């Protein structure tokens, strides 16, 4: 049967006090044992990262960046066994999977340039006779904790970036699918990182609060949900160190009247229901502007939506699979209750998807809910299942008000084939990530993903040129040689 | 007895519930009221900004920017009354006032660039004809917090900055000097800056507290002490709002033997004793590596001690002013005493200055004290006055290591000849703004200010261009274009 | 009658071996004699330079752009004058005048961001130990070469940016218009720049080539016609100096059927007529997609026309003046008489404007041609005139394709509302400068303006950031300490 | 005896109206045949190379960019064979040729990072409601032309940065060692790239002449010797295209009384006889402020340079290996005669090394010239062999003024502890490339490599951010959208 231990120090160890199941959410079955990290072992993480550091802080960055190179080689070579311990914890099928890992080798990509982006900025004579100049210096040891929805590229944001910058990193992943993210760590002594230098600590809200309370630990990078990315944002900042911590999501698309309809459609399925619209760029809401247009929209999705299929990813050609645990889909079916109940109309329900075929796991299969409207729960907050809302408003004016007036403002999108529509919605939307006929704006691993509003906490986001600032420290040397004896 | 009031949306205002001292500490006399804002009247400053941000957010940067190339012009006409109003409230001398508007200037001068600041990033095809770039977008009302040793000039970080980035401002400015502060503030109107999109609002705790708990502030800039800038961080955050809080130092040199200890005593007098010691940067533990240079820089230093001139900013070709308020005067004293009692030599004895004439104000003469150590409570804490103390070292890493193991991190120094000592000193050390023979190196409007460790709470540093990240919020847009109709 | 001189060394002087006639181009009248430079005089201007130059180099980015501050503000200062010389012998309204102005005091602010533009990259630990880093450094004497078109505007493309990145600059001014060069240069003193690190030369071929010759010119930058800017670039590069130089141009406005036609012919006026089309920016063909938009623009071009002024400076409220010279004037009205000739039909004749009025000076009326085509001569060369042309094609590839088979490609328009056409046009059309509904996209200071194809010879473009790399030159230090004696 | 041809959309051809020796310069036999290419063969590997744009410049640089990540490995993993076809041809041992290959790879690892590299500069609001950007787009065809001492590396400051940037390039490299350049530039099709966007077209200059006149050539980076760098320059600016030509150098480095001399002679070992002296970057003039240092200079080297191997590039464990010809040679040898003919003391003598063993190939033992003057032919001009010349000079000053009179400034150095004279050296000193205590001050991948003066006709330097600039061209896009028709409602 076995059991899920910690990486430390290049290795496998395991505590032995308390633990934990992890599932397969397909069969709803039990399949492994997750060893739960107390404050100790948490402390022996940051004492293998902290004496890891002062060798790592000093080796150059072009170094620092080969390790990456190598790692991303490893990445490709496991793909298969890294999109299967995806799948086999979180469900999610082969190509949600690969699509995942790719984003995260894009963030390794990006990282392999570090002593481009370290480049600090050289001032000559800002007095006479006297240079100055800028230093990005290691933080030290940072810590990463990561959701259970992108196990691979969620981690992948943060320690590449954070080790190619000379930190040493401390991770706490999701209880909910922890393998594959051990297994990528473990890639990494192959790809030569020295010992301590990254290191997986597994467990709950104790492994959490152990790293937001060890004084070695400078930094706090946190993905997952508002209500605790306030905690971890709250927690770290009263203890003194340096945080971002981005939160949950409800985003929006506008169908304008102009729109190509089916393109937009199309683009929708994935987006909206992709990786079982357990997503933080989940387009969860159409806004569709007349109907016109809402009734087109409606229509076509239905129609598009008898194609989707649901089931375990040992089947590939599944759209997606199910959701995370017992409880969430609970929760889900929860809010589509809510929805009808409120007065909404399920066009497409998925409630009871029995499509599954020799599985009582979590499935929930593709729902549409229509003529919702914003004093509705279900609209309120986010789902973070695979459900898509309808609403209908007379003006897109009306429908860019609606979003400025939620409390998230992580994605949004606009379908449209005018310039002026879109220039004006991508400049004045409240919200962090702009698509344009784009309903996944999801930022390059060469440019930062951050949401707005209660969607993040702090100042500078999350991978790319941001993390480099939040991975770093700001030194301002000032330099004179007023002494001119031997020249 | 006139009362100092508040700027909010163009118009000098009073609330009169409430009032307090500024003092001239020169002679010690009360000279002005200070209106203290309460709740409601920040409101009204914070309301005037949100009400004018909306057009201010969407003016061209470079139209923005001409009302800081006005702003530079009107800044250098008034420098004399500027400097008087300075030295009037905190008593420094006309040449430490301009030097404070000088580098208040440069700010604005960087702030006058704009346009090149504000560049996002843009990327062509990130996927196949899909094109990207990021924008750095106002946050909408900003709030600024600013002590009393820099009236002038640490305003100047901030809200020029970032009212050029297309936010509007509520300065909230040290209730011991105001006079200058709202001075500079009242020039930017005749420069061309609509009413409302700055503003000032005088008072205490109470009036910080309702800009930290109001949802329509987006961003706190702190400088401060550290205790007050742990509180203001702390505090910033757990209402979700952004925040950079600047606190207190010990800023040590390190002198080592090959340095020419003339040009080191020369330089380490302004950086101990200018503005009275009230600095941030000063300059205030001298660590000497070996003595060697210990005995032969307390000997040379007490010398260049003694041409000391303190006294009133009405007397220029005084090197210093008084400190800034009795208060502080008993404490700087008190520091001096128990630097004394435990153990310390006071090689020149300044507690009782006694050098006025006319005046029983704030004043505190030069001190010297010798073999300070680690243990002591006075080299531990900030005492922020006219005072250097002497540390006595074996090696050059004995002295890096007493830097490392203090609380602050904020500034310091090496005096040297060689080459390696320097860049290993400049790499190592635990300290955000490094000297290599500079006792104050402090960066120039185009780089930016901050310290390390608890001098500092935040990921973004003052001024420059950190200013610009921490005045703006990342959009990045994913632009595609499906249908090709209109082409074809 | 008044003898126009040389600034050489912070002085006017005059050789007065040779000179030339300075008309008024409305008049027609000989208004003014411009002293011509010998090699030996140009040779006096470079030395001046020369000896300016190692002490001006040393100087802070700071003190530099400071003087671009004091510029700037004198430039405002005297705007009507500038304004008035400028029209006096180019012969363009206050509006056009002031308008180039304007552009070249943007650039003067961009220079006044010097220190940040001026910021190398610094590298730790290229490997243990050892840190390396990068110095924009200067160039030396640079030599400038400007057009007529521009008198004032494209010379603050050069001087304004090469001497705050801290060169020497010789100036050498368009003949037929040197009065308001010369006249921002001597402003350039009171600024409180050093004697010596500006100069202007003026002069003809012989104080070019006296330029490109002399060893102590590092860099040229030219900008005026393609024949011209091809022998100013074979010769520099013939003799191991850098070069950037700008020529000609004939661009081209895709007006699709989409377009707001409304705005397309409201912009297209000032695109094509403006300073009476005498612009490397001018907009000299409407190609119409379909005809259906070619009918409708032509349409309603013909209207807004027949409202347009034609005259001189003294007159403001006239839309444009005259053409700069008698010969251009007769190549214009050749260019008109050609399209007719060859079969265009001529849809506003503007050949005989009679439209002065005490004035036999050098005028052409705005002019609209309609039913062009490529074969025409007066297509495919620059007329560099009041004309705009229209061209009719199928569709909007048969657009792009004519636009990109033109020898030159300096700038480019899409009238549209789709967003898909835009971006296809603005990522695939084979020209620098590419606007959308902006018949003059004409970067601003803070970014750079340079043609595409044989409209630029180089590769730096004028102004804005790669005018910093044009004038410094790259240099990479690599930095270790072998030895830690001192520090133990 | 094999003919060695030419890369041509992907493909190996040969021409075979004309050829030329290539030599093992260890033994001084003709190894192998060197096909050159005519104006004809030229213009089908530019016809392969425009064809294949189009659709590689509208490849995501993200994609472009992996294949730099995969011909990152392959030329690790094929590291020995083409340091045996370095040394086969140029003659370099294992290390110098393993030094140049990581240094190569190096400037493969800056091209990976194209995305970031080709970002523009996007402005909001140029005036109102008004938007504008630059994009660097790319040039077209892409020309190189390189010498013979870094076969490899040169060839990698130029094709992977360009070809990443959306180009397509063809290569002409020095006909001395060729084989090296075209076995990394087909491994560069298993990295993944379409064929015709790299080609490798061997010649003289009759294949030079052809890519500088075909219209079809946008940007043309010459490497090599300073004549040739002026007409490369002047003929590419007379034909309208942009180019960098880099030339040749005499690089001083200073040795100040305070210089750690066990250090300085121990790192110029290396970087005046390495790779045989045949290096742009190669220290060849000490400068000795006093004497005092110049004396415990010459002392301490001659004692080091007794421990220096010459030979072959089978015998690993030798310093440097031969010159690339036998014209070479004697040229070499002439300019040491020349310094001792014109006063100059030989300090340590290698004009006739006759060290191998079974060796009458290309070989010049490490000399050690004293006592040089600047009126000196053999100090004026480049000699590009394993030669260190020592100058005496009476202070810095005197020794900078040297420096900055030379017609060269490629790269210097400064051995010194003090940190006045290093910053006043480095800021005030007219070379593009400056060491402080680094005879070979060369810059990393992620820096631009360029000198000063005659050793550099242009305004952007080689590879790093500079071969950015070069390899693009830029687009000013503005913006505006005066109609909200479609927004209204
Ligand atoms: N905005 C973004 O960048 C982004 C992107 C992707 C996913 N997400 C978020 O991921 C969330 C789903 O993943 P999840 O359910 O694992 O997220 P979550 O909110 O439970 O937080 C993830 C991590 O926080 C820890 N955690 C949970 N409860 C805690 C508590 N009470 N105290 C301390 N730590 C605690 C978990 O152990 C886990 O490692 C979604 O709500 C979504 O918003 C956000
Ligand atoms: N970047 C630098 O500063 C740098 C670096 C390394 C080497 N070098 C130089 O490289 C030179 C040695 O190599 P080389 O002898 O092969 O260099 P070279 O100057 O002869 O030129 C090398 C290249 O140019 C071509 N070529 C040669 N003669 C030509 C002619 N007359 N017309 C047109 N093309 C011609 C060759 O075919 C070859 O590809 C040295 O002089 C050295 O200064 C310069």
């Amino acid at each position: 049967m076995t059991t899920i231990g910690h990486l430390i120090n290049g290795q496998l160890v395991t505590e032995n006090t308390r633990s934990q199941n992890v599932f397969n959410p397909a069969t709803g079955e039990i399949g492994k044992q997750l060893d739960l990290a107390s404050t100790k072992t948490v402390e022996q993480a940051i004492s293998a990262a902290q004496h890891a550091f002062p060798t790592w802080r000093n080796t150059p960055p072009l170094k620092r960046a080969r390790v990456m190179f190598r790692f991303k080689e490893l990445l490709e070579q496991h793909a298969d066994e890294i999109c299967r311990l995806i799948g086999e914890e979180h469900g999610k099928i082969a190509h949600d999977a690969m699509g995942e890992l790719q984003r995260g080798i894009e963030n390794v990509e990006y990282a392999c340039g570090a002593p481009e982006l370290l480049k600090g900025e050289h001032s000559r004579n800002v007095g006479p006779g006297i240079d100055s100049w800028s230093e990005f210096q290691p933080m030290g040891v940072v810590a990463g904790i990561t959701p259970f929805n992108f196990p691979v590229m969620v981690p992948l944001w943060m320690f590449p970036m954070a080790i190619v910058c000379g930190n040493c990193f401390v991770l706490k992943p999701s209880e909910r699918d922890p393998s594959s993210t051990l297994y990528i760590a473990q890639l990494l002594q192959e790809a030569g990182l020295p010992d301590g230098v990254m290191n997986v600590v597994n467990g709950d809200k104790e492994a959490v609060d152990a790293l937001l309370h060890d004084d070695r630990v400078k930094a706090v990078s946190f993905v997952g949900s508002t209500p605790i990315a306030e905690y971890i944002y709250r927690t770290a900042s009263a203890n003194g160190k340096r945080c971002q911590a981005l939160g949950g999501a409800k985003n929006h698309a506008i169908v304008m009247p102009d729109a190509d309809m089916d393109n937009a459609v199309n683009q929708l399925l994935g987006a909206a229901f992709g990786s079982s619209g357990e997503r933080c760029m989940a387009l969860s809401v159409a806004v569709a502007v007349g109907d016109a247009a809402g009734d087109a929209l409606v229509s076509k999705m239905t129609q598009a939506m008898q194609k989707l299929k649901v089931g375990p990813s040992t089947d590939s050609g599944n759209d997606f699979g199910p959701v995370i645990t017992r409880q969430h889909q609970e929760k889900v079916i929860g809010y589509i209750n809510s929805a009808e109940q409120q007065g909404a109309t399920i066009v497409v329900d998925g409630r009871q998807p029995k499509v599954p075929n020799h599985e009582n796991g979590f499935f929930v299969g593709g729902t549409l809910i229509d003529h919702v409207t914003p004093e509705m729960t279900s609209y309120q907050e986010e789902i973070f299942g695979p459900v898509l809302q309808v609403v209908r408003v007379a003006t897109m004016q009306d429908a860019m008000d609606l979003i400025d007036a939620h409390e998230y403002g992580n994605g949004t999108c606009i379908f449209t084939r005018d310039g002026e529509a879109a220039r004006y919605f991508s400049d004045n939307i409240q919200v962090g990530m702009v698509g344009i006929n784009i309903p996944l704006p999801v930022p390059v691993a060469y440019h930062s993903f951050g949401g707005w509003k209660r969607s993040l906490f702090g100042d500078l986001h999350a991978y790319g040129p941001d993390a480099v600032r939040f991975y770093t420290k700001r030194k301002t040397v000032t330099q004179r040689w007023p002494s001119a004896g031997v020249r």
